[PDB]
């Protein structure tokens, strides 16, 4: 059974909550204490092909979680989330970048540059901003809405296509 095991990170409040519980079951939620932080499972058909999703949605907390520690040690695919109206959280995004690449001792580690919230309107990362990022990491960027799931599977089903591609 194919299984894919992906860790969703990113400054507090970008919205990595919502965009989980938006994947695995398919609704919105507009609060969610922001410092839990647990894994989710769910068999999902990518591309036809049957497989388990395993996720852990990070939230930047103190305390050790042997969890947590074995995610960043196992975990095959990173999620870096913005949010299109939160320019610090943009800003944020190379120091996530910087630990996964120290995490796994790598420069090529399959990940996607996600800008969240794009239902709003008051947009001050603009694509091209986060599309020039994205290239200059080599990574793609996909903008989602966990609020009405524009681009939530894009992001997380890219991310699967980008592991698949690293396992050849
Ligand atoms: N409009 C909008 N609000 C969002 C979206 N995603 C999350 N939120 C809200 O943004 C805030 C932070 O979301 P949360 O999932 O807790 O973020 P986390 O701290 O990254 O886990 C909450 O008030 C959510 O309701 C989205 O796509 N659109
Ligand atoms: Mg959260």
């Amino acid at each position: 059974m194919t299984e894919y095991k992906l860790v969703v990170v990113g400054a507090g409040g970008v919205g990595k909550s919502a965009l989980t519980i938006q994947l695995i079951q398919n609704h919105f939620v507009d609060e969610y204490d922001p410092t839990i932080e647990d894994s989710y499972r769910k068999q999902v058909v990518i591309d036809g092909e049957t497989c388990l999703l395993d996720i852990l949605d990070t939230a930047g907390q103190e305390e050790y979680s042997a969890m947590r520690d074995q995610y960043m040690r196992t975990g095959e695919g990173f999620l870096c989330v913005f949010a299109i109206n939160n320019t610090k959280s943009f800003e944020d995004i190379h120091h996530y970048r910087e630990q996964i690449k120290r995490v796994k001792d790598s420069e090529d580690v399959p990940m996607v540059l996600v800008g969240n919230k794009c239902d709003l309107p008051s947009r001050t990362v603009d694509t091209k901003q986060a599309q020039d990022l994205a290239r200059s990491y080599g990574i793609p960027f996909i903008e989602t809405s966990a609020k009405t799931r524009q681009g939530v599977e894009d992001a997380f089903y890219t991310l699967v296509r980008e592991i698949r591609q690293y396992r050849l």
